[PDB]
């Protein structure tokens, strides 16, 4: 708390050279094992382009409707590998359609896990058991079998801890606020327990991800890739965990921070902008969420 | 930390008697110095009904476009009292329109406060100086005059700490994520600094407000006022988004009632909960905590 906090107003363009540090490339999809997780909300992004870059696609219940309604390109060319959840939102017509086309249906009635977490368990269990059994999900407990199987396969130590996964999550932010918060909560929890799983929330307004404790280097070919020709893209660093405060040091943002303490009920960097033409750096005393405006 | 955490599954309908405690009535606007603050996003709700119940209406920059574009039955009958911000989003056409109709224009170029906080300062200063001077905002510092004039006077001098205000904020949630978080951050900050100011974020999906440390009693005529007759009961969540953690919760009237239940980010968080109380419910918390309730 001794070091003086600083906020440096930088020029609109700067060249930041690469800094062990955490390297983040949020916009590769706009050019590891890629996964597309589709939650329940209208799909506005270029679904097709994202789909083509993913190994598996999972729909979280109502998310299947969102996928279905997007084509009304041939709908039959994009069948989700898995459809997971309590199914209190997916419509029979949509359910029938995809089931007849081969989607692996996994019903989980548990009222203690949401469609997002259930879908996440499905994804993790997939990369652990699918190469062994195509129907690994069959006959499992219909209440919370995924949850039990996941955090239970670790007791037998049959879990491959080494596998880099990138999960692109659609429709998880922006809707009901408690769902947005649970999604962020899971983002933090998942990094704590599964640091090799990288999650990107792609929304209508921005891309949201997690900066890891320590140095983070975020790169991209150029800002034009995600910001059509404001002259510069906006961003924010959001201290939403139970670890507070967070000490930030950035290099490449319009309002660069040095030994700047951030915390909810304190100062929070919002409406910041990106000056780095090819990348920027953010060092943090603990994991922290970052959002970057897209288009 | 010793008491056992409990989650009690309750029937879909329960009768909760009132509890000394914080009484919250989030839906009276569907059923007091009311203020309507409009940020920049398309207006989906029944604007006119809310406007009618508000004493003052403020547009945060682009929020003026949102108000203007809403009438695309007479736009001229709804002129905002103030239009505040750096004005990078408001369009000249809209700006000229309301200007000519008497809206009080308060430009603040400061790049260290957003349109929301600037609008909040304007609202607080209004209830302090407006009754004494109609054009109190004139000639103030155009960079951060509102910010300096407020807290710079919020010190035992002219301020009148006794003033109950209810601010209804539109378009503050659901847009760019950093704006959503800054809004929630301010929600927390405002309560500790200005406890008599009650804020309600009205979004396309729910109403969001703050539960105060201690006992909270949320009441309404019936769940029908905010939940049209797939799901029989309205959804809700208790979100621990402050730097005070963990929060111990004790609820009476939710579908999944909590007892001695510790909530925190990176821990367990109550989401997709539901309201069983027919006329209200109780939530006791060890510290302020955010609550959202589905509106449909
Ligand atoms: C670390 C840091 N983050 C953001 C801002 C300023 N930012 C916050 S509000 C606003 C104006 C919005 O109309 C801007 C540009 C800063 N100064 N320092
Ligand atoms: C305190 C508390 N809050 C929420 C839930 C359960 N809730 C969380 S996920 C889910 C199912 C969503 O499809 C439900 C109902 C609980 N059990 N206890
Ligand atoms: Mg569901
Ligand atoms: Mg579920
Ligand atoms: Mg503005
Ligand atoms: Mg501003």
């Amino acid at each position: 708390s001794e070091l003086i906090e600083q906020v440096i107003e930088q020029p609109d363009s700067l060249i930041i050279s690469p800094p062990s540090y955490n390297h983040i490339q949020p916009f590769v999809y706009l050019e590891n094992h890629n996964v597309l997780l589709i939650l329940n909300q209208k799909i506005t992004i270029d679904l097709i382009s994202l789909w083509k870059k993913c190994e598996i696609i999972v729909c979280a219940d109502g998310g299947a409707n969102s996928l279905y309604e997007y084509f009304n390109l041939q709908r039959s060319d994009y069948i989700p590998d898995y459809i997971v959840g309590d199914f209190d939102s997916i419509s029979p017509d949509v359910k029938t359609y995809y089931e007849s086309h081969g989607s692996k249906i996994i019903r989980q009635s548990s009222q203690y896990y949401n469609d997002f977490t259930k879908s996440i368990h499905c994804i993790q269990l997939h990369y652990q058991l699918n190469h062994t059994k195509e129907n690994w999900f069959e006959s499992i407990d219909e209440v919370d079998g995924l949850a039990k199987l996941w955090n239970g396969l670790n007791n037998s130590s049959d879990v491959v801890v080494d596998i880099d996964i990138t999960i692109y999550v659609l429709n998880a932010i922006g809707g009901r606020f408690d769902q947005t918060v649970q999604s962020i909560n899971q983002l933090y929890i998942m990094n704590e327990d599964y640091p090799k799983v990288t999650v990107f929330f792609i929304t209508t307004n921005d891309i949201i991800f997690l900066l890891k404790k320590g140095v983070n280097y975020i790169s991209y070919k150029n800002r034009l890739m995600f910001h059509k020709d404001s002259p510069t893209p906006t961003c924010g660093l959001l201290p939403l965990s139970n670890k507070t405060p967070i000490i930030l040091n950035s290099y490449g943002l319009k309002y660069d921070m040095r030994n700047w303490k951030t915390e909810m009920l304190g100062q929070v960097s919002s409406s910041n902008r990106i000056s780095g033409e090819t990348g920027f750096i953010v060092e943090c005393s603990d994991d922290i969420v970052m959002n970057i405006e897209i288009d």
